[PDB]
């Protein structure tokens, strides 16, 4: 009864260990795009990925983390909402059994595949772990997945999945490029909010792009391979690792576009 997506230590029952699931700045939530509302003091966006240096990818039992060297400023993301510069430490994805199904978050209700996640953490805290004692310790960019055209940068990650079936093996995954896990528009929604899983802290500054990327059938297939058991367990299939919408309480999500 470690934490996960079963039916026994799914979601609902994430509250028992970490109270902080009832909290006031719980993620993800629905956008309700006729809601959220333009914000002329937002400044430009800027995802300043060419530097990055990918180290490996690892099955953590609960989804993938591709893995980056956050020990200087190689990968950046600034502007927007957020006051000074944060560091790219790893990405990740959660998406569905089928393809009707899979994001954390939604628009006006409406569920993607899958969602990216690209995690940064402000480097005014020097690291991930006091980061994540801050109220603006860290920035996540939450991309949706759709289904169709194959996504030609997706395809490393794909093809590497055989090699981390399973819980706690790694691969090395040097010379990635994310900059091909991009849409082509970095319009966006922001609001305050927490990590989706278990220690469902409280720290986040969520950057939910507007556009979704493409990927085809057969990529999402792939993620639907990956187990969440260990090596000689019994197989349980990597699908569902998704948390659904929460309560947006005393929160406003803006937009970045008129
Ligand atoms: O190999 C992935 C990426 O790594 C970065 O460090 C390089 O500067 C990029 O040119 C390259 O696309
Ligand atoms: O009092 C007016 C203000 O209300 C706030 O809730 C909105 O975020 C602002 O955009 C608006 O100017
Ligand atoms: O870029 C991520 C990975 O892509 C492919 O798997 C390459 O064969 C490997 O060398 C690289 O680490
Ligand atoms: N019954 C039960 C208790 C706690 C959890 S946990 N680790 O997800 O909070 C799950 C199930
Ligand atoms: N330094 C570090 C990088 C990535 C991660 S992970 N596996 O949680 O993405 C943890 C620590
Ligand atoms: N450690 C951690 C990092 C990011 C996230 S997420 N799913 O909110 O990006 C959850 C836990
Ligand atoms: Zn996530």
């Amino acid at each position: 009864h470690h934490w996960g997506y079963g039916k026994h230590n799914g979601p609902e029952h994430w509250h028992k260990d970490f109270p902080i699931a009832k909290g006031e700045r719980q993620s993800p939530v629905d956008i309700d795009t006729h809601t959220a509302k333009y914000d002329p003091s937002l400044k430009p966006l800027s995802v300043s990925y060419d530097q990055a240096t990918s180290l490996r990818i690892l099955n953590n039992g609960h989804a993938f983390n591709v893995e980056f060297d956050d020990s200087q400023d190689k990968a950046v993301l600034k502007g927007g909402p957020l006051d000074g510069t944060y560091r790219l430490i790893q990405f990740h994805f959660h998406w569905g059994s089928l393809d009707g199904q899979g994001s954390e978050h939604t628009v006006d209700k409406k569920k993607y595949a899958a969602e990216l996640h690209l995690v940064h953490w402000n480097t005014k805290y020097g690291d991930f772990g006091k980061a994540v004692q801050q109220p603006d310790g860290l920035a996540v960019l939450g991309i949706f997945l759709k289904v169709g055209s194959a996504k030609p940068g997706l395809q490393k990650v794909v093809d590497v999945l055989d090699s981390i079936k399973t819980k706690g093996k790694s691969a090395d995954f040097t010379n990635f490029d994310p900059r091909g896990l991009l849409p082509e528009s970095l319009d966006y929604w922001t609001y305050p909010g927490s990590l989706t899983t278990p220690p469902l802290l409280e720290c986040v500054t969520w950057i939910v792009l507007k556009e979704p990327i493409s990927v085809s059938s057969e990529q999402v297939l792939k993620f639907r391979k990956l187990n969440f058991n260990g090596e000689g367990e019994p197989e349980e299939l990597m699908v569902d690792n998704w948390r659904p919408a929460q309560p947006l309480k005393n929160r406003q999500i803006k937009a970045s576009f008129k």
